[PDB]
């Protein structure tokens, strides 16, 4: 059965990720009690081409049938949160739209869409803006991961 880890992510400006309605995430500076708003991910280690510093993963919300995915929307590569059938997920052979290449860069991580080369999970420098898929340099594409208890 597919292996997964609970974790949080923060961008390189130490912004945490929170829900923004049902199908979007946003990034903001949180500390103290307000950190509890952050989203916990279940990162699954899925099928795909890999190397030492590039590992295919899927990013689901912990104990929710919701996954980050990359699709064309109005003809542009876009990040979305997508609902799935909870009987069938997670699985090792995730569909390509759900796969990200987790890449080590210096002491940080980037998450490249496997479907759209050189498009990355990104945040803006401004507070309270959506997490999005970026093809680029003001926008932030590097993150750190924090491990969470099972």
């Amino acid at each position: 059965p597919v292996r997964s880890l609970n974790c949080t992510l923060r961008d390189s400006q130490q912004k945490s990720l929170v829900m923004s309605g049902p199908y979007e995430l946003k990034a903001l500076h949180l500390q103290g009690q307000d950190m509890e708003q952050q989203v916990v991910f279940s990162m699954s280690f899925v099928q795909g081409e890999e190397s030492n510093d590039k590992i295919p993963v899927a990013l689901g919300l912990k104990e929710k049938n919701l996954y980050l995915s990359c699709v064309l929307k109005d003809d542009k590569p876009t990040l979305q949160l997508e609902s799935v059938d909870p009987k069938n997920y997670p699985k090792k052979k995730m569909e390509k739209r759900f796969v990200f290449n987790k890449i080590e860069i210096n002491n940080k991580l980037e998450f490249e869409s496997a479907q759209f080369p050189n498009w990355y999970i990104s945040t803006s420098q401004a507070e309270n803006m959506p997490v999005f898929l970026g093809g680029t340099g003001q926008d932030i594409t590097d993150f750190t991961m924090q491990f969470v208890s099972s």
